[PDB]
């Protein structure tokens, strides 16, 4: 049952609206990078929503969790995007949206993005299962919460501890948990020096001509600086 669902309202196909035949620059990539980071918003919403279990938790605490979780969220499924469409040879944002190398540099993300080819590379060596993924990637939505903790925070608790439980189930072992902890675990560095570069590129955004939709950057001057100063901070399992 609790698989089905996953499967079932797992998003489909999100591009960026990107030009490909103009030459490359560094305002275009992003500006189509801050426009997808949107559309996929819309997507992770809905998402998290039809969750199991969700709307248990109190209304303040979803917006917040999807917000916070965000970014990894996108990092998480566009490495299994990578790894499944182009074998990690590139970095699939979107189907228009495709860097390699060159891009990987113009885009200034440069070292942030060589982590995600790298993430993507772990799919296929690890040989992390659709079903794995899926389980994985819900269980990140749960995986960063303040320190003064959430109007329900026992709710939360439960929830996580939940899709945690689903995690052994699809695994049944300790072997495995180990490995995939650790994978879930290496996603919070990356969020986190993408967090940053988008909170900088935001604060000069006029001066090197780049758009930021209205949603992400609210989102980057109220939610993100929380993450950035130790407010809010992502649970790791070691
Ligand atoms: C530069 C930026 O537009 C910033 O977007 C943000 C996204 C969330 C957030 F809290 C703050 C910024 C960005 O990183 N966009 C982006 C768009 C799509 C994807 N994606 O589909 O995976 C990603 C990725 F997660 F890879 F890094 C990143």
């Amino acid at each position: 049952i609790f698989l089905n669902v996953l499967e079932a309202i797992e998003p489909g196909v999100v591009c960026a609206g990107h030009d490909n035949n103009q030459p490359d620059s560094f305002a275009a990539l992003l500006s189509s990078l801050n426009e997808l980071g949107e559309r996929q918003l819309v997507h992770v919403v809905k998402w998290a929503k039809a969750l199991p279990g969700f709307r248990n938790l109190h209304v303040d605490d979803q917006m917040a969790v999807i917000q916070y979780s965000w970014m990894g969220l996108m990092v998480f499924a566009m490495g299994w995007r990578s790894f499944t469409n182009v074998n990690s040879r590139m970095l699939y944002f979107a189907p228009d949206l495709v860097f390699n190398e060159y891009r990987m540099h113009k885009s200034r993300m440069y070292s942030q993005c060589v982590r995600m080819r790298h993430l993507s590379q772990e799919f296929g060596w690890l040989q992390i299962t659709p079903q794995e993924f899926l389980c994985m990637k819900a269980l990140l939505l749960f995986s960063i919460i303040p320190v003064d903790g959430l109007k329900n925070q026992k709710f939360f608790d439960e929830l996580r501890m939940n899709y945690i439980k689903e995690l052994d189930r699809i695994i049944a072992c300790s072997r495995r948990f180990y490995q995939l902890t650790k994978l879930l675990d290496s996603v919070q560095p990356i969020a986190r020096e993408l967090h940053q570069f988008a909170f900088d590129l935001l604060i000069k955004s006029h001066m090197v001509s780049v758009d930021f939709p209205e949603m992400m950057a609210e989102i980057i001057s109220v939610q993100v600086p929380k993450i950035l100063s130790g407010k809010v901070k992502p649970i790791y399992f070691h």
